[PDB]
């Protein structure tokens, strides 16, 4: 090999550095919603509950 | 040929022996500033994976 490939591999990790993988705090938000969903459903026996 | 060709051939190598040719520590240098990248996209995804 000569210098134009190892410049390149140079550039490639610096490609690689600056990926644009998913965003994946969109997939965090999403496990987090769960509270919401089981409180709800709680809240839901509950009145039934009481109602009955 | 004669003496001025052989001096003329003596001359080259003086020549050869002080050619300016491009500056490689710049090459080197900018090999080495790739770990400066690495570093500071660990940085990054620590950073997201702590606040998540």
């Amino acid at each position: 090999f000569t210098l134009i490939e190892l410049m390149i591999v140079v550039a490639i990790i610096g490609i690689l550095a600056a990926i644009a993988i998913p965003n994946f705090i969109k997939f965090q938000a999403r496990s987090k919603q769960s509270e919401a969903k089981t409180n709800l459903k709680a809240l839901y026996t509950a009145q039934k509950s009481f109602f009955s």
